[PDB]
């Protein structure tokens, strides 16, 4: 099972059907990208920052109408919509900052809060998964790990690949990555046709 044909599978339901805007996943060799926006960074193509912030933003917004849509309201976070400087809020600590942006740079001149943040998007992901599977036998096809921050090639390496830049490797995150967007196409693709 390939990343690719997942996404493809997701794409002919999609095709064969309505929301605010317009939320299109796709892959770009290594890449998941969301309306154009590469989300990753590798070795050999050092993708600005300013670009995943991006997708980072598109994301959100589209998670944000997924759970709009589903009357949804998330435990232990809310998601903040802003563009491409998107975030979350912890529900239970008003002091934790939670961006799902940030600047360019080497991983050891930063804290965690980036890293923080993409678990606790991830933590939304796998509620919004657990609502959409509620009940059907469809599942979307990559396990999730919030406790640990990964996300599993569920039928493809069986490996787990972390969300966070800290002790991980620019491939390794962007896998993960493209991963959760497959994720989040399959979820779009069950919402759009089941509400």
């Amino acid at each position: 099972k390939s990343v690719e044909n997942q996404m493809r599978y997701a794409q002919t339901q999609l095709d064969k059907l309505v929301f605010n805007a317009t939320f299109h996943i796709w892959h770009s060799g290594q890449f998941g990208t969301i309306n154009n926006f590469r989300l990753g960074r590798l070795p050999s193509v050092p993708v600005e920052w300013n670009e995943i912030n991006a997708a980072w933003g598109q994301t959100v917004l589209l998670l944000h109408a997924l759970a709009n849509k589903m009357g949804l309201k998330f435990q232990r976070y809310r998601l903040v919509p802003y563009g491409n400087h998107s975030y979350l809020e912890s529900l239970t600590d008003k002091s934790k900052e939670l961006p799902l942006y940030c600047s360019g740079g080497l991983r050891f001149f930063w804290d965690n809060k980036f890293d923080h943040a993409m678990v606790a998007f991830l933590d939304c992901v796998q509620q919004f998964k657990e609502e959409v599977e509620k009940g059907t036998r469809f599942c979307l096809p990559y396990r999730m790990d919030v406790e640990k921050g990964k996300i599993e090639d569920t039928g493809g390496s069986g490996g787990s690949y972390s969300i966070k830049t800290q002790f991980n490797s620019e491939e390794q995150w962007t896998k993960a990555l493209k991963f959760m967007l497959t994720n989040l196409k399959w979820g779009l693709a069950w919402v759009s046709s089941q509400f």
